[PDB]
């Protein structure tokens, strides 16, 4: 199997070492409305004037990005979205910077994020969930054989396409590491134990995280939960997680492995690594390569209505571009 991990290897580290850069500039799309905003950037659709195709356009305003120390964060995550290959991650196609702004242009996925759905519906049922967990599995797996650690899972940054598979996105936090590090990065619910106790982790985390994420899916709430943040990683170092009646044996049997608070215990850690995790009980009935294939119908299909459509993702009150005549921070950002 495993000519194929070699060689997503081989194409991760070449575009890593070398990225594209400049693949476009403003003028070549006309902007049709907010997807979103930030503390440094709004997100837009916009169309392509001479294909005709949608995509989804962020835009960082420079001297914001300095303001709030996001700068190696930024560019970690272009450098990271332009390198990475696989059918759950978003597609990158152009980016470039002006005066005023930095630039991302990825593919438009018109069914929103993961967390207004589980929101709208409630808690989704254990088949739900369970399509939506194998595909956060088969990506770990690829992002931990280009040796990156994810560290951001939560249901805000899953997208849902419009044949009701994931995309994942923001990569801000990703950080390319063989052994451990110890920023603390990442939702409060979401961290491990080893990230809050401060003597370091590793990929590990990722799997603790999936343990969250499935937790909420089936759940509805997180397991981890306090008005006080400090009250929540004293929750998270102790570990012990009430799971709801409604759980099946097979989910709470997968629950104590992933959320296990010694790393070196945690499912997806240990010698057989992920197949661990995918020959559980609680995964009987996934077929692997076929999720792979994206051959499995989805449970879930949002309404699509057209192409240029948003309803989707919320309303937002709508302000200019504006470019300045002056370039600012050009020392910084010389390397997007
Ligand atoms: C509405 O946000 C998006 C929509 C996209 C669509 Cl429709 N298609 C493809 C890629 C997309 C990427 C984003 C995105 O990167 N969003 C991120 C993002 C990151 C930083 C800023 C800033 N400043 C903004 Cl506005 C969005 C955050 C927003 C949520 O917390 C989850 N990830």
């Amino acid at each position: 199997v495993k000519e194929f991990l070699a060689k997503a290897k081989e194409d991760f580290l070449k575009k890593w070492e070398s990225p594209a850069q400049n693949t476009a500039h403003l003028d070549q799309f006309e902007r049709i409305k907010t997807l979103g905003t930030g503390s440094f950037g709004r997100v837009m659709l916009v169309k392509h004037k001479e294909t005709g195709n949608h995509y989804a356009m962020k835009i960082l305003d420079k001297q914001k990005v300095v303001k709030l120390k996001q700068i190696e964060h930024t560019l970690n995550e272009k450098r990271i979205l332009q390198a990475v290959n696989f059918p759950f991650l978003v597609k990158l196609e152009f980016s470039f910077k002006d005066n005023s702004n930095l630039y991302m242009v990825m593919e438009y996925v018109p069914g929103g994020e993961m967390f207004s759905h589980l929101r709208r519906i409630g808690r989704f049922s254990e088949p739900h969930a369970r399509f939506y967990a194998a595909q956060i599995v088969l990506t770990f797996e690829y992002l931990h054989s280009l040796d990156l650690i994810y560290r951001d899972l939560k249901p805000e940054n899953l997208l849902i396409d419009q044949q009701g598979y994931i995309q994942v996105t923001d990569f801000g936090f990703a950080k390319r590491v063989k052994g451990r590090t110890w920023t603390l990065c990442g939702t409060p619910e979401y961290l491990a134990p080893e990230i809050i106790l401060s003597k370091g982790y590793n990929k590990a985390v990722d799997w603790w995280a999936l343990g969250v994420l499935i937790y909420e899916m089936a759940a509805g709430y997180p397991p981890f939960f306090a008005d006080q943040p400090i009250q929540i990683y004293e929750k998270i170092v102790s570990g012990k997680v009430r799971f709801p009646s409604h759980f099946s044996s097979d989910l709470k049997d997968l629950l104590r492995n992933l959320l296990q608070v010694d790393l070196t215990k945690r499912f997806g850690n240990l010698k057989n690594g992920v197949n661990d995790i995918k020959n559980h009980k609680w995964f009987a009935t996934t077929d692997w390569i076929a999720i792979y294939q994206r051959k499995v119908e989805a449970p879930f299909i949002p309404k699509f209505k057209g192409p240029g459509d948003t309803s989707n993702f919320d309303d937002y009150e709508e302000e200019e571009i504006r470019v300045s005549i002056n370039e600012k921070c050009g020392k910084e950002f010389s390397e997007f």
